[PDB]
């Protein structure tokens, strides 16, 4: 079985892909994660991304439908965090998996007011030693644990991120309602439950 998590930035989908991923054995492919190690080990895509991540800019399609074959998995149930974000990249996508006699089984789409994409991006940390992602208000770090805010976290990033979002990436909810694929969940719930619809959509 092969997801998309498609919706605004803070919606919570790298949260659920990584629960998703852990307990039910799912390959977790997000962009944003493997575009980050890049940038810190300094590789070529690493250099280039950078500056387009800074300021809320998507990465160009070719750098990341190329890092998306470089990556996808021969076996195994997959999870598409973050990918895709433009049509380009969902057409890319389907020939890929067509390619491979695959295609994309359901696309869940997270949705979430603006305000509440706001307050979850402004409060997300990180656990710069695991990864580990928290947020000051609703799942805070534990008393000693150090974290950071993401550069792109901050407030006006986060404008410019939701405006890219509209104009670039929110097309796909028309692509994939098209096809039949498109499962909507209510986002703005807490982890727990969002996380329960997630498992009833996908069975
Ligand atoms: N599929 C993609 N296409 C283009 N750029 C991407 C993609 N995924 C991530 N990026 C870049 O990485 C940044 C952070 O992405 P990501 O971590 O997936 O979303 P969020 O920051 O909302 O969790 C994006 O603003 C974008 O510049
Ligand atoms: N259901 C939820 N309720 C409250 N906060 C959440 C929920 N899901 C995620 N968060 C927090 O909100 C922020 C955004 O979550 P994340 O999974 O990183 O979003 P995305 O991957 O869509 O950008 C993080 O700080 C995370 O801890």
């Amino acid at each position: 079985m092969i997801l998309v998590f498609l919706g605004p930035p803070g919606a919570g989908k790298g949260t659920q892909a990584k629960r998703l991923a852990k307990e039910k054995g799912f390959v977790h492919i997000s962009t944003g994660d493997i575009l980050r190690e890049a940038v810190q080990k300094g590789t070529p895509l690493g250099k280039k991304a950078k500056e387009y991540m800074e300021r809320g800019e998507l990465v160009p399609d070719d750098l990341i439908i190329a890092l998306i074959e470089e990556v996808f998995p021969k076996h195994g149930n997959v999870i598409f965090d973050g990918f895709p974000r433009t049509v380009k990249q969902a057409e890319a996508l389907d020939e890929m998996l067509e390619k491979k006699g695959l295609k994309v089984d359901h696309v869940l789409l997270f949705e979430v007011p603006d305000e509440v994409v706001i307050e979850r991006l402004s409060g997300r940390r990180i656990n710069p030693e695991t990864g580990e992602v928290y947020h000051v208000k609703y799942n805070p770090p534990p008393p000693g644990v150090k974290v950071i805010q993401r550069e792109d976290d901050k407030p006006e990033v986060i404008k410019k991120r939701l405006e890219v979002y509209r104009e670039q990436t929110a097309p796909l909810i028309e692509y994939y309602k098209k096809k039949g694929i498109l499962r909507i969940i209510d986002a703005s719930k807490p982890v727990e439950e969002v996380y329960r619809q997630v498992l009833e959509v996908i069975g």
